[PDB]
């Protein structure tokens, strides 16, 4: 059972290492290591060397059996382009696969993600597949001259398996996958935000097809093993202003981004109902929203996220990721899929 955080070194100055619970995680992931073109020569960002190899002894300290690895990339059209220019480009991709592997080694973690959004169209997912295949061949080569135990391979995935459902230019090669990654940390959130006209649930499990369910059921329909599967589940919510405050359930007119920006923080959604706005579960979509005012937020809560837990041990899933730690101050939203699993 793979109960897996993500910690985005952008926090440091509010929430370091030392303040995940790692007592309810098996795996850790800093995010994120950055590609460095044009040299390809993958490395954390520079000045926080310090902070990534203190990383993985610190969180050890609370529970030593956690592993960690290091997530190559992030979320943005920079990496994005930059990943596209790598892979096209042979001796880069070389680069990237010794510089990545002597990275992982160097800060003391036990794996690498690739967080590449996304490998499409065709040509670039063809370009991403050589990459892929290298790294996991270098990887295994890697373990048997130092002797060590094999680096952990995971990587980013869409929600679904085609890139994308409503118009397919290219899709994810579940077996090669399965044949060269540990599993895939499925994104399964950002379904709606204020980029809509109407309040929705941003990671709703069911309905749409755009949903949690409906994506892991086309990596299994494609032929995923379920055990290579992680199911995402987000600790931030999806906020938008409402047009009238009177109209505050699912589908209710919007005007623009709420706080912060559009997206608020677990934490912030648990001051957002202290302070007065009201929680409501949806079990339609199996989700959260809390509104006051003209503010309204869709997230997940101590029930869905125990739904969506459960869900993914019924499906037979490897287990499920919470991007991201730093966002859950308290930890109440690990705590509830750790018991839930268990």
């Amino acid at each position: 059972a793979l109960k897996v955080g993500f910690w985005p070194a952008y926090s440091v100055s509010e929430f370091p290492p030392s303040k995940i619970n790692s007592r309810l995680f098996t795996h850790l992931y800093y995010a994120f290591a950055e590609l460095n073109a044009p040299t390809f020569e993958v490395r954390v960002p520079p000045g926080s060397e310090k902070t990534a190899e203190d990383f993985t002894p610190t969180v050890r300290r609370l529970n030593p059996s956690v592993k960690t690895l290091i997530s190559i990339g992030g979320g943005g059209s920079e990496v994005r382009d930059n990943f596209a220019k790598l892979n096209s480009d042979a001796s880069a991709r070389q680069r990237f696969v010794k510089s990545s592997i002597a990275l992982a080694r160097r800060y003391g973690f036990h794996g690498l993600d690739l967080d590449y959004e996304y490998p499409e169209p065709q040509l670039e997912m063809e370009n991403f597949v050589k990459l892929v295949s290298e790294l996991t061949a270098a990887i295994r080569e890697e373990a048997r001259t130092s002797g060590k135990p094999r680096l952990l391979l995971t990587e980013a995935v869409y929600f679904h398996q085609k890139l994308f459902p409503w118009e397919v230019v290219t899709e994810y090669p579940v077996q090669f996958i399965a044949a060269g990654l540990d599993w895939v940390n499925v994104m399964a959130y950002d379904f709606h935000g204020s980029w809509e006209n109407f309040t929705g649930a941003p990671a709703a499990l069911r309905d749409s097809k755009f949903t949690a369910s409906v994506g892991i059921e086309s990596f299994l329909a494609a032929g995923m093993p379920p055990e290579k599967l992680v199911l995402g589940i987000p600790l931030f919510g999806r906020s938008w202003l409402l047009k009238n405050n009177n109209e505050v359930g699912i589908g209710a007119p919007a005007v623009g981004a709420g706080p912060v920006d559009g997206a608020l923080s677990f934490s912030e959604i648990q001051n957002f109902i202290r302070g007065g706005a009201r929680e409501v579960f949806d079990t339609t979509t199996v989700s959260a929203y809390a509104y006051k005012d003209n503010v309204w937020v869709g997230y997940d809560n101590q029930q869905s996220v125990a739904l969506k837990v459960q869900y993914a041990k019924e499906k037979r899933l490897g287990g499920y990721f919470f991007w991201s730690v730093n966002q859950d101050i308290d930890a109440i939203l690990p705590k509830i899929a750790s018991d839930t699993w268990g």
